[PDB]
């Protein structure tokens, strides 16, 4: 898998990108946590779950908070350009959120884009 940063353009019309992120906390980023079928991220076929956003339309996400960056993207307008950086090992820690709480003994902070 291509792991450098990638320079991804999402043209969409009245609707959302159709993918959800999580993150948000300092030095963990915003990650695609799921792709909507048929979505226009999903049409793209550029973006994949546990992509880290970098950056959309010129505004760094890379330290966002997660509200920082639902609304940077819901505000992006109809050609979205995106950096993406696929980094699953880093996207595994949300997983090992709900899978270390549910041993201990759940859902993550996701919002849909
Ligand atoms: C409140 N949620 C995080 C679940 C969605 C909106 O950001
Ligand atoms: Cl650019």
């Amino acid at each position: 898998h291509n792991r450098e940063p990638r320079r991804i353009v999402i043209h969409r019309g009245s609707t959302g990108l159709g993918f959800n992120i999580v993150g948000g906390e300092d030095g963990e980023g915003i990650f695609i946590s799921f792709i909507l079928a048929g979505g226009p991220a999903d049409l793209s076929g550029e973006l994949r779950k546990g992509d880290q956003i970098l950056s959309v339309n010129g505004v760094d996400l890379r330290n966002a908070s997660h509200e920082q960056a639902a609304i940077a993207l819901k505000n992006a307008g109809q050609t979205v350009t995106i950096i993406a950086q696929y980094k699953p090992e880093e996207y595994s820690r949300f997983e090992a959120k709900i899978h270390d709480l549910r041993e201990q003994l759940a859902r993550l902070w996701e919002t849909s884009i």
